[PDB]
DNA sequence: CCAGAACATGATGTTCTG
DNA sequence: CCAGAACATCATGTTCTG
């Protein structure tokens, strides 16, 4: 039901988790990415259908805390 | 010359503001639609030139309080 | 059913126009 | 010099393909 990053409605188990489409591309894209991303917070953003886009920083460090994994 | 928003250079006075234009459009854009963003933080995300755009909500609420107007 | 590519959509920032 | 439109670009999200 929920994916477990941003708990919007998930689409299946996706790198070992379940998760949404957005979320199983965004976490492609980070691992295989040089991509420098930086929270503008204190690194414990909400991660949300909607603030998910705010902070790829704590959205792929959530990701990883997950279980997340390219194999 | 400092950006009120963002510290960025400041690329003159804008909507009542000394501003960059990546701030100058972004606030006229923020008036302008429906938009309600949210903050994935605790409403005060620091908003510099590397970070403005991961919360539109900070962003937007710096350009208010900085005294930006549409005039 | 799932990985990865592809095709839209967004939001953003610099250039152009009035 | 400034507002507002237009253009290029990039990050994200959905659909297509293997
Ligand atoms: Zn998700
Ligand atoms: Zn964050
Ligand atoms: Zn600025
Ligand atoms: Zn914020």
């Amino acid at each position: 039901k929920l994916c477990l990053v941003c708990s919007d409605e998930a689409s299946g188990c996706h790198y070992g988790v379940l998760t949404c489409g957005s979320c199983k591309v965004f976490f492609k894209r980070a691992v295989e990415g040089q991509h420098n991303y930086l929270c503008a917070g204190r690194n414990d953003c909400i991660i949300d259908k909607i603030r998910r886009k705010n902070c790829p920083a704590c959205r792929y460090r959530k990701c990883l805390q997950a279980g997340m994994n390219l194999e």
